[PDB]
């Protein structure tokens, strides 16, 4: 039965104007800016951008990869597909 989201969880994250995108729940570094209430720091694979999103925009990667994990023309998407499959927990600094 499902738990709350936690850092390291792999998702597809949906933003207005973008296809469901490979992403992870990031940690927050000591001294780093924290998200708003009920939001999580979402690191988008490929673009390496962070947004703060709530669960309504977060889909589990494993369950949804058949639907959402196909190549896309959007910039950074296919790089992101590689990252989430092959080294999703790496440092992308």
């Amino acid at each position: 039965m499902p738990h709350a989201f936690k850092p390291g969880d792999l998702v597809f994250a949906k933003m207005k104007g973008y296809p469901h995108w490979p992403a992870r729940i990031d940690d927050i570094a000591d001294g780093a800016v924290k998200p708003p209430p009920n939001k999580y720091p979402i690191f988008f694979f490929g673009t390496h951008e962070t947004a703060f999103l709530g669960p309504k925009d977060l889909f589990p990667y494993d369950k949804c990869k058949d639907k959402y994990g196909k190549p896309n023309k959007r910039k950074g998407f296919n790089e992101g597909l590689w990252e989430i499959q092959n080294n999703p927990h790496a440092s992308y600094s």
